[PDB]
């Protein structure tokens, strides 16, 4: 197998799914003692999230360019970055470094496109759903219509994101929420609803979406299991 | 920080407790959104488990020697192996790779020694507590004499990880098995007691233990955590 490169730590918490979905899947597909060959820099997130305080954005960029850097020296074959957000810097990465560079978007594009949709809806952080990174990716790269909620929708929808999800906070009036917003953009033409993040999912069960969910998280893992294997697209 | 360097995947599932242990040390030492910066390699164990069967013991020390070297060549700056008998094969890591080697013995010898002791008593496998790779570090390095059980005892022992505890079976028959065996070797003057695995830590919690316990793999996560911090 290829041995995947990861670029973690932000956060750490979320990059612990990303280790046991790899793993898991390689001992699937592999069986026996197989586990995944796996590569991880785990930055200190302070210094990545100070940047981002202060919009040092090219600075974050020189940090995971040389952390990505360094894993191909140790003989990584592709670069895995655990974070949706960081993926604003994807392009210093990518450019700096030859190695694969695996998109967080590209991932969740081939699964939109395998199941035949050609218009989703996007529901993360405010900053994810309104820069381009990740839905300029989806309909640069694979001609999906991504709608984004409205702005009162953005702001409440990151406000529970910060105040709740990520302090454990899980009410029924912020589900509901969620589960309103996803209605509204299934009206607007949304076939299937992507989650930027695991909070998200851990909030709204699919049963209380009337839109397939894409976790784009744990899509994320699995297509990095399927290059590891040179599976489909990575084949 | 000092960028600790993992070798891993032995399994990937005690792996994790390491990741979330210095993650949350430092974090607890710097406050605020620190987290540890971490360099990890993880094995396809399957990998070290055929150079056994195929009678290739050297290659493994040479899989994991070149993997601390490939951390050395990412930016590591010491290493930690997250597994307790790998360290059969320490002396081929830390004799290629010229980073400080942080013998899971070596950190589990500075907590006895930071709590005044001298004599303690070692549980683990049968293998772990009959060899000299750890109990033989402990002793060399911070003159520390280390008992571990009778005959019978270490069979029992081995047997109930084995057969139970790996399978994620805790039992108070063997429960209070490892405790009595504790008790006996208190009698015997050991001053704590060294438990060799986590799965040994899931069973006997330290309050049913008559001896103060070293949970050899969780100390070896904060001893990284000191080393990373220089304390």
């Amino acid at each position: 197998m290829k041995t995947i490169g990861l670029l973690g730590g932000m956060s750490w918490e979320s990059t612990i799914p990303y280790y046991r979905l790899i793993n898991e899947g390689i001992k699937q597909r592999l069986g026996g003692l197989h586990s995944a060959q796996v590569l991880l820099h785990s930055v200190d997130f302070h210094e990545i999230e100070e940047c981002q305080r202060r919009g040092e954005w090219d600075k974050t960029g020189d940090i995971l360019a040389e952390a990505a850097l360094g894993l191909q020296r140790a003989g990584a074959e592709g670069i895995v970055l655990c974070t949706n957000t960081m993926h604003k810097v994807a392009d210093a990465i990518e450019s700096r470094c030859t190695l694969p560079f695996l998109h967080i978007a590209d991932a969740t594009g081939r699964a939109i496109t395998g199941a035949g949709m050609t218009r989703v809806a996007l529901l993360g952080t405010r900053y994810t759903m309104e820069q381009d990174f990740y839905r300029g990716r989806l309909t640069e790269q694979f001609s999906i219509n991504c709608l984004i909620p409205e702005a009162d929708e953005r702001a409440k929808i990151n406000q529970i994101i910060f105040e709740e999800l990520c302090l454990g906070q899980f009410t029924e009036a912020s589900r509901a929420y969620y589960a309103q917003v996803i209605a509204r953009l299934a009206e607007q033409g949304a076939q299937g609803v992507i989650f930027g993040c695991t909070e998200i999912g851990l909030l709204v069960p699919e049963e209380r979406s009337v839109l397939p969910v894409f976790d784009t998280a744990a899509i994320h893992a699995e297509d990095a299991v399927a290059f590891m294997l040179s599976l489909e697209h990575h084949h």
